[PDB]
DNA sequence: CTGCAGGGTTTTTGTACAGCCAGACAGTGGAGTACTACCACTGTGTAAGACAGGCCAGATC
């Protein structure tokens, strides 16, 4: 399987459809690789209704809070 | 049928020029921020000690 392996052979089996992203990203979103295989990530994971991987993900590429805001925490406290 | 070995065969695996930058190591001067035990206060459960009164023995009615 491709989960298991180290990134030599992961790499090395999926280079087809990586420089595939590459040409169709500088085709379409002009040198934007990382969004490009974001959304991929996202649509994947969306079409399988695990929606909270997805919430996650999007929690982590840029997300709101790590920790929370003294007030809302008070609010909670009361 | 079986076990075993040259090679296949595809996959995996590390070593390989070659340049780049994230990430860390020291320390400074002490703030300071997070933590941990007082602390003032009474509500709730607890169980030792009153105790009384009921009962038997002493002695009586």
């Amino acid at each position: 399987h491709l989960l298991s392996l180290t990134r030599r052979a992961q790499k090395h089996r999926l280079r087809d459809l990586k420089n595939q992203v590459k040409t169709f990203a500088e085709k379409e979103e002009g040198g934007d690789v990382k969004s490009v295989c974001l959304t991929l990530f996202l649509l994947a994971l969306r079409a399988g209704n695990e929606h909270r991987q997805a919430d996650e993900l999007e929690a982590m590429m840029q997300g709101r809070g790590f920790g929370l805001h003294p007030a809302v925490c008070l609010a909670i406290r009361v």
